[PDB]
């Protein structure tokens, strides 16, 4: 089991959090709020980096790109924006949905980004031009996460509508739609590291590993309570293998990936936790909660 300690406490968005996001560098972390900021901070010291700012209403997520230069928010404003990390610069702003962006993501090679939004479509640009190559008419409701594969040649989508869907990059094509007998919203979902899972969370306290070539649910993770927030999951892979996820009861919820059971709870914040992640090489994990709290905590593992 793990022995996840609280090492830092971070401080200065001044509404609620929605994203936290590890640099795959190792060196940042970024995150991003309700009051229209992106804010870098140092990934091992938790000491406060920089304020990027552009957006004119809040963001809902960022995400790095591979090499750890770009980050890409989204943002209520209707756009995406791609910014160079080091400089504080923004590259691009992604105009094209009609409606608020909710998610984000750079492909592996990180020469395209894909976005989810409320207007209920998932679209693919292209980062060097700022261009929309594709739009996928994807769900009946808000798409709450979007995520390419190992080699980028897929797409993960998940919906409020209760689907978790499977694009095909170049044609667009709708290769598969995962359903378990049952509809609850999908608040959630990203491949796992070797491309095999999807990971998936619903808004009926549940966290689902998928077979995707299967089309099968493999793995369920309870005990967690996750009704109404977008609350990311992680796979903590950097020591024992865990799954990693937020819960309304104001905890970090620690998995074993293979047994199901839970291995730790973290205490200390004072409001939902909205959000985590796991560092890329480090036994780290960072944890948000919302705005009763608005702390950011960096706690550390020996394994």
């Amino acid at each position: 089991k793990p022995n996840y300690a609280l090492k830092f406490t971070l401080a200065g968005h001044t509404k609620a959090v929605s994203s936290v996001k590890f640099s795959p560098n190792g060196e940042w972390l970024a995150s991003s709020s309700a009051d229209k900021l992106i804010k870098i901070w140092g990934a091992y010291d938790g000491k406060f980096e920089k304020t990027i700012s552009g957006h004119k209403l809040g963001i809902s997520d960022v995400a790095w790109s591979s090499d750890s230069n770009l980050l890409v928010s989204a943002s209520d404003d209707k756009t995406l924006k791609i910014w160079d990390v080091s400089s504080g610069k923004c590259l691009k702003t992604l105009k094209g949905h009609s409606n608020y962006v909710f998610c984000c993501n750079f492909n592996p090679q990180s020469n395209l980004i894909v976005s989810g939004s409320f207007d209920e479509s998932v679209r693919i640009w292209d980062v060097k031009t700022g261009k929309c190559l594709k739009t996928l008419p994807a769900h009946s409701d808000p798409v709450s996460a979007v995520h390419f594969n190992r080699d980028g040649s897929l797409i993960v989508s998940s919906s409020y509508d209760g689907l978790c869907r499977i694009w095909d990059t170049a044609s667009g094509q709708c290769l598969k739609t995962l359903i378990d007998d049952d509809n609850p919203p999908v608040s959630f979902v990203k491949f796992s590291p070797n491309g095999k899972y999807i990971l998936a969370a619903t808004l009926d306290n549940t966290l689902k590993l998928w077979d995707y070539s299967k089309g099968k649910c493999l793995k369920t993770y309870t005990g967690h309570k996750n009704e109404k927030y977008c609350i990311f999951a992680n796979f903590s892979v950097t020591g024992g293998k865990w799954i990693v996820s937020g819960s309304e009861d104001n905890l970090v919820y620690i998995w074993n990936l293979q047994t199901k059971e839970i291995v730790q709870k973290l205490q200390g914040h004072t409001d939902v936790v909205i959000s985590t992640a796991c560092h890329p090489t480090e036994n780290i994990i960072a944890s948000a909660a919302l705005e009763n709290d608005k702390t950011i905590k960096l706690w550390k593992s020996d394994c």
